[PDB]
């Protein structure tokens, strides 16, 4: 994910942002200058654009077991594939020799790593002093009032990060202390030797069942990862045990700080060599993290829609034997290693990547819906069902169709964040609406309806996004061309050319009408949504009438509508300064990972989904890392 | 299937009609203009010709054992010649044999029955939401003379007006299902992968996995037991809404069957995910071939309508959700015809219904065509017509289609599947028709029962007009000339049988009925088509006498005395279609939307006739099964 | 046997059929079209032919020990030949070192595998709902009534598959549970670890003595395979023990279903790597399975004659040590492996191969008897005693002489299905006959007699059978040629030409007379038996008189008897559709076996009889696989 973020703008920028919330939402502000050069008369207008985001969500999570991955053990303990070298293990150690015939090796700690990630982010948020239940923004446009419900009330919601479980009200895993060389039960054991006492306590107690107490998307409900397990440690750690039996009071046993929690993460991962599984965990957390708050009224359907996540069941063989984590670690992906090094250099790469993936996902789904019609795209590709069926490649396909670069795959099989109710282009949403005054809006029975996925963000977190083959507002610059034909009342225009002209005029300060009435563009973002009527098929020409001016006008432009006054206006848009408000630039040359004691493979296996998906000219598809 | 409808791209386009039917039947209107060119000037008549089709049928189903096919499996485990690589799947299994003995031995992937069930449910729900789903009712034949009325197993008026679930709650058992996400299969049992389906679509799929109760007389509501006794589905979320409805927890109101769009999306998602293009192609072929029959406008024509078809739908088996990595990779040797036909159906679902309408007419006409072309109007001495394609039940419908129309009939693309009529293999097959008591006029009624030999023509060719059924010019060709009689005598105007029928048809269109000897030309008003009389087929005769040509009450374009010299003029007849519309109670398609998905799909145009990937071609020597080339 | 069945017709067909019975007999129907092209006038006649089969038989089985075969152990545990590598075993493990000097290694489980095969087929038959005692058909031809006796009466015979043994009325093997690494007694032990509890129970209890309770040929009597043994399993299984001591009632302890029985078969074979021994077991079961019901009256001598089977005594060393079944399995025949993969893909390959081998065996014996005389064959080969003396190559020699392809050998030494009373050409049979009306029949003292072996089937399960070098009805097509000389009353004809003419005329619908009176051909099969008088020597010419027509006549043909009207009639016969009635096509590309972890040898050793026998021009003989 490091390559994706560092390639959205340029290899030199590498701009990162920290987590911030304000009752569950935050706003990312920008400052952008737009040019207008025509007849060697360069004009410009500098303005600020704001795209706010919300961390409130209610994703659905299913905990279903999957494949077993052993890409962290020594070379001699692995065969030519991911399967362990059982003969080597036994020629090293009996009853176990006969027992092994009945010991499946299901080692997959992705659920644990994701749990630690969300707990760390929650603790960072509460030490930042703004952790709360989280509430959706209340959007009101003079004509329509909307307010999506949330389960947990913010005011009564907790302000401090409590432990996910309860006071012994629910059962807890039967943990144990392990120091021998003989695994006694096929139940998984962990190896937490480098961890300190408090880190081990946090790990074991958070293994227990998690309860959802806030509307935060990373606060989803999760059951206990394993009913029984043991940890291979030098000493027994039992402070959390005193807490469950009802001895340690809340004040002395509180969730550990962010620094120690991140340290426990680091120790766990780089002692068990879980770089691949942690990369998968970070990918899933980034894809589940947050959604943008829509400026337009109909964009709230994106907020109401809930993702579906498939986290594999927890299993471990690392702690079963102590020599497995020794030796030379094998089959570690270079992308996973570099991503791990970067995220432990700065732990907010996940946050900035999550915001970028949210914006890219929304725009990719919407542009798939639009480019189905034939707007901007030459080839009538199978956008509907091509690479969006594969749940693991769903969000990556959306990112590829939006941005055009190689979206990083989950790196793990049978894990995905998927919107099942979004593959169809007929899917509707009933957003609650208390209409203030009647206007142009498809308001039927107190809820307007939307078709497919709407726009809820603006392509400003990722600006140079190459959505279309030709120049467009999504691209850096475009040239407004002559109309197809001019008439008395106006001129006809192609779908894309008309939208480009309307966008440029809205930035300049002109309101643009059309027939077969307004090009919508909300203030505070000044990005013109694609018109609903032109979105559908059978419409190839747009009649532009009445290019009127607005109350506030910035750049004064020719008519471009009358043949006499049309001029080849060439525009150009560049983003200058961004600052979230509820930098931190990274340096690749200082975060390079540890190549020693690690065997690194550049390529991956398509079964395990170690690759990327790129929007080819002939159609987007999955490709190998090679 | 698409190429057959488009007649191999008639101006790169064709036309389709959606399914619509009232009381189990629907008319199929037409408007044509028939010319008459004599004395170097042209007369014409514009008349509306209709055709009645019925969805009612009672085919005999046979869910017997069938072969397995692994076409939608990744390219690295299948192979064109090396076939299934069991070494590769054992390696990628993650000892090996310890998994072999459990489940890795069967390899019985076949979902044809499930796809057919989903398709018929889609059709039934379409009829339901169009306000036209009801119990079937075969029309009656009122003609003043002998009248025919047939019974129905379920009464129409008491018949249900709403498509409820096929199975009946609290009467029969259901397959035992439970979500399964384990990498390692545990029990040898069909595992079907439904991961990307929504809750309602996966619910609909697993509910249609159950057994099917017939609640109507329609031909696509045939009985079907539960496809698998036990099974498990690969899905992230455990779905039990169907299970709740199995018990009393969920009521009938809250588990109504979904809309047609939801079932269509479920079918699209299933076939796209599992790469079931060929299997769905076979399912669509079978369902269309059993869809419907044309209601005759003649008396002896109902004998064809009495017959019931026998279908070989293979027993269900799914090995695609056992291993997640089976579908990871481009599909193996998917037929190009299957891909294009799948894209066409998903774009326009009415293609299956239109192809069914075309196939019913083509088959009913081609059975008559073969019963005649075997003897060649009785001037063929030996048995060197090679009609043996009619023998094996699989190429029955295909051979009938190829014999009726010169186009290559599409093979079923699957082995041990067919739609066949066992008792009509031989052309000397007698059938009895229950008949009401009315005085006769030469309908050879025996014991108050029409005795019918062979198979009768029951439909007009107006939906496939360029049929080219016969070699010579004729009404089937559309344009023909009427020549002078061979020689004139007292009885009058010796005519060859085929030319006599051509003259009779043209005169009946023009408003003159004709009298023959060795007596008239009983035809239909609504459908001014005159079906070929038995003197053409019998082959005992080679010349026929036309005694008098009289004027009907409904006179039309005026002609001279054709059956006499010094008065006959060589009129010529040409007809063109003005407007066709299938009403009851259209959607243009061109070859622009045919473009199939070729991203990550290995496509082979060639096929092997062992698996029935070809097309039967009619030549002058006879029929012949030809591969896909 | 897969190559034989798939080569009888063509590599593409591969047609298989399931087991079905109707009071012990079933009928296989066909639909065949016969052509008659002459003077460019192609005529044809389509008709159905039915050849019924019977599963009732009383074979004689002798349980005599033979060679010890060790072609399933690892490479290091075997020497350059089948003998085990005793030095390698001992340098792996003592008293055993001294004990071994007195441990013969007799490992041969063919009797066990055959017992499981017959039990599985019986359970399939009873779950099909038609299992019974089985009764021979009662054939009656208006002139003669015959009904062969059977020991068990069908009506009182059991309808459900009971366990072969009794209620502790007979003694049972003293089984034991083994888990150590030390074999305590030279008594054999088995290794049944992958088997479940019920599969182990079925295996051990069916090891006990088998009792014949029905007239079925696969229900032959067999004693207990071993008085003592032990099974190497994780746990003791004793439900069948409770059954023998008289505790578990019949209802809870019933014979396992077909699926679990086949699963036990699969587990046993592919864990002990008994592919060769199982191939031998399937061969023997196929050769013993069934016989055809004869349409002609004198053909019932084939029914009365009983085969002789030599099953080796049961012995096992697989369960003695647990490491033997590990490693790389050695010396596995490719034919055996592919046959095993096919039969576990579909378990009815054995049934279809058994029906084919029955038809081929009868026709091969009869054609050996006929071709002794000189009918059709040029060389007076030693058909009487050449390759029919070797009991193991008896049935294979019959198949080779019939069909002409390579009959698959038993793949095991000192095992055979042999008819000792059939090598002579003078062997007679006294079939019981209640004669209805006197006619042409050699009826002496209430029993007609037959000489040698008669025809009891028709070559329709295997049609393209190349019995003779020249064209014939057994071949696809033949041309009726001009007579040697024409006389006033008729024309003379060679033996084979006269029989070809008579067969063609009977298919057409003409009855053919001859002198030095009728060419017999029964309806429902319309295949003309070779005339008895022309069968013997010293007769080279046949006088054909009076080619009269029949009651039902299909194809109208020239006289072919008078020189004026003789025409070069060319016939052609093809089979279109078959359907047994008391398909299932196989696909070779999907049933390919597991080549990994198995060492496969194409060639075999003539001592062990790993080969095939082909009818060469100069004479049939055994050849190697090479």
């Amino acid at each position: 994910m490091l390559r994706f973020v560092t390639k959205n703008s340029q290899d030199k920028s590498s701009d990162l942002f920290s987590i911030c919330s304000d009752r569950g939402t935050f706003v990312a502000h920008n400052r952008v200058r737009t040019d207008f050069k025509f007849d060697n008369l360069v004009f410009n207008r500098v303005y600020g654009v704001s795209q706010k985001f919300t961390l409130v969500g209610n994703p659905t999570v299913c905990f279903n077991e999957g494949s077993s991955y052993l890409e962290g053990i020594a070379k001699k303990y692995l065969t030519l594939d991911g399967g362990l070298a059982i003969d080597n293990v036994l020629n090293e150690l009996a009853s176990h020799a006969y027992n092994i015939t009945s010991w499946r090796w299901y080692d997959n700690h992705v659920a644990l790593l994701m749990n630690m990630l969300r707990a760390y982010h929650l603790q960072v948020l509460t030490e930042q002093g703004q952790y709360s239940a989280g509430d959706i923004p209340m959007y009101h446009d003079g004509h329509v009032k909307i307010k999506l419900p949330v389960t947990i009330d913010d005011t009564a919601g907790p302000t401090q990060f409590a432990w996910p479980s309860d006071r012994s009200t629910d059962s807890y895993p039967d943990w144990a202390q392990f120091s021998e060389s003989f695994p006694s039960i096929d139940v998984p054991y962990l190896d937490v030797r480098p961890l300190t006492v408090t880190e081990v306590n946090f790990v074991l107690m958070m293994m227990s069942k998690w309860h959802r107490r806030t509307n935060l998307a990373i606060d989803y409900e999760a059951p206990q990862l394993a009913d029984k397990f043991a940890y291979r440690h030098a000493l027994t750690v039992q402070d959390a045990d005193e807490w469950i039996e009802g001895d340690r009071t809340d004040d002395q046993f509180r969730p550990p700080s962010s620094k120690v929690m991140l340290s426990a993460l680091r120790k766990y991962v780089n002692h068990n060599r879980l770089y691949n599984q942690f990369y998968t965990a970070a990918q899933l957390l980034a894809q589940i993290m947050m959604k943008p708050v829509p400026n337009c009224a109909e964009g709230y359907a994106w907020l109401m829609h809930d993702a579906l996540v498939n986290i594999p069941k927890f299993g471990s063989i690392r702690g079963r034997y102590p020599f497995l984590l020794s030796g030379d670690a094998a089959l570690i992906q270079a992308t996973a290693l570099e991503d791990w090094s970067a995220i432990m250099a700065k732990p907010e790469l996940v946050f900035t990547y999550a915001m970028q993936v949210s914006v890219a996902l929304n725009t990719g789904l919407y542009l798939r819906r639009v480019k189905k019609t034939g707007f901007g795209t030459t080839i009538d590709d199978s956008y509907e069902d091509g690479a969006f069926l594969q749940p693991e490649t769903f969000v990556q396909a959306a990112l590829a169709c939006c941005t055009g670069q190689d979206a990083p795959l989950n790196g793990m099989s049978d894990v995905y964040v998927t919107y099942p109710d979004l593959l169809e282009f007929d899917a509707v949403t009933q957003v609650p609406i208390t209409v203030i005054e009647p206007a142009g809006y498809n308001i039927v029975d107190d809820h307007l309806v939307v078709v497919g996925v709407p726009v809820a963000c603006s392509p400003y977190m990722i600006f140079p996004v190459a959505a279309f083959d030709t120049a467009n507002p999504y691209c850096g610059n475009f040239v407004i061309k002559a109309a197809n034909k001019y008439l008395r009342k106006g001129a006809v225009y192609d779908k894309l050319e008309a939208w480009k002209l309307a966008w440029a005029l809205r930035v300049a300060g002109y309101d643009t009408h059309f027939k077969v009435t307004k090009f919508y563009a909300d203030n505070g973002d000044t990005w013109t949504h694609i018109p609903e009527f032109v979105t559908d098929g059978d419409v190839m020409e747009v009649f532009v009438t009445a290019i009127e001016r607005r109350a506030r006008h910035f750049v004064e432009l020719p008519r471009l509508n009358s043949p006499a006054f049309f001029r080849s206006v060439e525009v150009s848009t560049t983003i200058y300064d961004t600052h979230v408000q509820a930098a931190s630039r990274i340096n690749l040359d200082y975060v390079k990972p540890v190549s020693t004691g690690i065997q690194v493979i550049n390529a991956g296996e398509l079964k395990n989904y170690w690759g990327s998906v790129r929007r080819t000219q002939q159609g987007l598809g999955v490709v190998g890392l090679t």
